[PDB]
């Protein structure tokens, strides 16, 4: 779990909580209340609290005096399992948070009538939510749908959850220190009624899926902040996505990664055909077009990048970065020819639009003329140094052009997409592209689910979509596209 993350605490509350409810080796993570975008790792040692800053400007979580990571879970996992790397500070005992805010099933101040509508309309068998009790302030209510699939056969069931002396119960039996512990217990051990109805908690109720028509209303709802609630609930689910990255950790592949600990998952990684099969890259299939999310090239991986492009039959490359070296120049100068190991790349022509440069590249394998094909490299140049674009028109027009290019090429491979780490901008672009392609094919009358789409992408490469600003920007981009339609 990710219960070590406390989203609503101050730094004083963090200290007092570690000093009273913790011991030496206890830790918690928390958002920087002063500077939103940043986080803090507060750890206890020798009867005292030490606070370590973690910045995320959009590319990666940068631990101050430490390594760079794709998620906070992957960060915590690394230092719990690699002793003496954090300087010496040991992470031993995660101080768990009681606050239900960032759980999928928690709906806050939601009325009883409006909870019943949602379960009738959107819910199915085992769909549940927890809400603050209208009657008794302090108490909560667990509303569960049961039965089949107007119809008759299904039904809603409410269950009062009493708060007595800082612990929670359903009117009998065990008393839990948090609503999470309560809900997770009755997931495992369903309540059965007197006439044999099993009150199963199969899935939380989906309220993030919208019809694309009502995007403007939902953005208006999320602005009055509701964007934070939706985003930090998504962040809490990253503990489900700690899949193995063993191949990126091998000694043979250590210097092939730009960021040592931002690694590709084994089950989705691009395998190239002593240890010559590795590249820090992942196939992203939506759940029809696909993508490869990868890092910006190092000097020592340019040959591998071109082998990947060739192997995968990729015809479109989206580069999304223009005072640091985020990428090494892996393409020849205009009109020039280069050999990158066994691969050969001519730059036929460059074309400047306002937001981007297009480079027409002819890729072939050395010794084989018949292997040639055109790769169209779209270099996006107007992404700001700090934050996200204030208007999404540029990204949308860019992606529209990129899409029409890919669609013009018969049996083209996945669209290669990269930035610095291959997770922030790369993830924000790919997700915008997934959501826009839904609307493009099936029109304004179709359902879309922003955080679900991100989670599905996050399960294929670590930490795809990095910040709340990028999360907000995806919404704003999808909104702008529907308005300009
Ligand atoms: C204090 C307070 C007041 S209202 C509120 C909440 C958050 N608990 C209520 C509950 C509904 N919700 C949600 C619901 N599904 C969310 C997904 C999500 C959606 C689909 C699949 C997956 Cl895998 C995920 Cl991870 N991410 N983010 C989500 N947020 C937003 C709002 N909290």
């Amino acid at each position: 779990s990710r219960r070590w993350f406390h989203p609503n605490i101050t730094g004083v509350e963090a200290e007092n909580l570690l000093l009273t409810r913790g011991v030496d080796g206890s830790f918690l993570a928390r958002p920087s209340k002063s500077n939103p975008g940043d986080f803090t790792l507060s750890v206890r040692r020798n009867g005292a609290v030490t606070h370590i800053k973690i910045q995320n400007t959009g590319d990666y979580y940068d631990l101050y005096g430490g390594e760079k990571f794709a998620t906070l879970a992957e960060l915590v996992q690394y230092y719990m399992e690699h002793h003496g790397q954090l300087k010496v500070i040991e992470l031993k005992y995660p101080l768990n948070c009681a606050d239900p805010t960032s759980e999928r099933w928690f709906h806050g101040h939601l009325s009883g009538k409006e909870a019943e509508k949602l379960l009738t309309e959107k819910g199915k068998h085992g769909s549940f939510l927890v809400r603050e009790s209208q009657s008794h302030p302090g108490d909560f209510v667990l509303s569960v749908r049961t039965g089949d699939d107007n119809d008759g056969k299904s039904k809603v069931t409410h269950v009062m959850i009493r708060c007595q002396e800082l612990k929670y119960d359903v009117g009998g039996g065990e008393r839990f220190d948090s609503l999470t512990d309560l809900v997770e217990h009755y997931k495992k051990n369903p309540m059965v009624e007197t006439l044999g109805t099993v009150l199963q908690l199969k899935q939380p109720l989906n309220t993030t899926r919208i019809n694309a028509a009502e995007i403007e209303s939902r953005v208006r709802e999320l602005s009055k902040q509701g964007f934070w609630e939706e985003f930090e609930t998504l962040q809490q689910q990253e503990c489900k996505l700690l899949y193995s990255r063993k191949e990126g950790q091998r000694q043979e592949n250590k210097n092939k990664n730009r960021y040592k600990n931002i690694l590709p998952f084994d089950h989705t990684r691009v395998v190239l055909h002593p240890v010559s099969d590795y590249i820090n890259a992942n196939i992203i299939m939506p759940e029809k077009k696909s993508y490869i999310a990868t890092q910006g090239c190092l000097q020592n991986t340019v040959n591998d990048f071109w082998r990947m492009v060739f192997q995968e039959n990729s015809r479109v490359i989206v580069m999304t970065t223009k005072g640091k070296s985020k990428c090494v120049k892996y393409w020849p100068d205009e009109y020039a020819l280069k050999e990158y190991g066994v691969m050969r790349v001519r730059n036929v022509k460059e074309s400047a639009a306002h937001d981007y440069t297009l480079r027409e590249l002819k890729l072939s394998k050395v010794g084989q003329g018949n292997t040639e094909r055109t790769v169209w490299q779209y270099h996006f140049r107007t992404w700001p140094d700090h934050g996200v674009p204030s208007d999404p028109g540029g990204v949308l027009d860019f992606l529209e052009e990129v899409h029409h290019k890919q669609e013009s090429i018969m049996d083209a491979g996945p669209v290669v997409v990269h930035c610095s780490a291959g997770i922030g901008r790369t993830g924000t672009f790919i997700v915008i592209d997934i959501l826009i392609d839904i609307i493009r094919e099936k029109g304004v009358d179709c359902d879309i689910d922003v955080p679900k789409t991100i989670q599905m992408v996050r399960s294929q490469r670590s930490g795809m979509v990095q910040t709340e600003a990028q999360y907000r920007f995806i919404y704003m981009a999808v909104q702008h596209y529907i308005e300009t339609l």
